[PDB]
């Protein structure tokens, strides 16, 4: 099945998922000099005070921190978006070393990791319906650089030993995702896709300009996870990022001058 290795990696995905070569694929390189300030864009509205985290899952490609999305509790609104998008999960993409790991790049710069907070449009009623629509998802992307520790990340880092291998999960309640945000909510935005199979073209991407800083020790613990299941040959979960895809007929808009 699909993954990130030599034999089943991003360059192979098109054989099972032909949309891999589509017109609005993600991630992309963000050319900062070409991205145009759009004064009609709004400030993002990130309302996470009532977020209910439930569980953390190693799914064989990343780990997902899952939320209760049965009611409007944690929502993303404003910015480029019409209507209300409900938080369902967040996960990361990261590298084997600090010089790579992000999916989006900024003037070809790769960050050490990238956080994705995935939200679905509540006019479609459920997540499975939303991913079938061009405006079904809004993903908030946040770059990670290595420097000072992120205190709000450590609860995630410390549970990782209990979900080492694919299919393991652990209870993960009362985690506050506001602890993973940078100071500024300045962002770039463009229409795109899921960055993993099935690569559906259902995502409004909102990528924050300001990275968060995490410690070397924090990201090293991400790199001790396993793609494999329990007892199988150990394959470290590293370099679970899709490289930048052709921008094609798309404009990246900036929220800031
Ligand atoms: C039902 C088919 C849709 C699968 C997409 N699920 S997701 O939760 O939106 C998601 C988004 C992304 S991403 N990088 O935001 O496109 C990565 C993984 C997953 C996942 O399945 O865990
Ligand atoms: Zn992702």
């Amino acid at each position: 099945h699909w993954g990130y290795g030599k034999h089943n990696g991003p360059e192979h995905w098109h054989k099972d998922f032909p949309i891999a070569k589509g017109e609005r694929q993600s991630p992309v390189d963000i050319d900062t000099h070409t991205a145009k300030y759009d004064p009609s864009l709004k400030p993002l509205s990130v309302s996470y005070d009532q977020a209910t985290s439930l569980r953390i899952l190693n799914n064989g490609h990343a780990f997902n921190v899952e939320f209760d999305d049965s009611q409007d509790k944690a929502v993303l609104k404003g910015g480029p978006l019409d209507g209300t998008y409900r938080l369902i999960q967040f996960h990361f993409h990261w590298g084997s070393l600090d010089g790579q790991g992000s999916e989006h790049t900024v003037d070809k710069k790769k960050y050490a990791a990238e956080l994705h907070l995935v939200h679905w449009n509540t006019k479609y009623g459920d997540f499975g319906k939303a991913v079938q629509q061009p405006d079904g998802l809004a993903v908030l992307g946040i770059f990670l650089k290595v420097g000072s520790a992120k205190p709000g990340l450590q609860k995630v880092v410390d549970v990782l030993d209990s979900i080492k291998t694919k299919g393991k999960s652990a209870d993960f309640t009362n985690f506050d995702p506001r602890g993973l945000l940078p100071e500024s909510l300045d962002y770039w935005t463009y229409p795109g896709s899921l960055t993993t199979p099935p690569l559906l073209e259902c995502v409004t991407w909102i990528v924050l300009k300001e990275p968060i800083s995490v410690s070397s020790e924090q990201v090293l613990k991400f790199r001790k996870l396993n793609f494999n299941g329990e007892g199988e040959p150990e394959e470290l979960m590293v370099d679970n990022w899709r490289p930048a895809q052709p921008l094609k007929n798309r404009q990246i808009k900036a929220s800031f001058k």
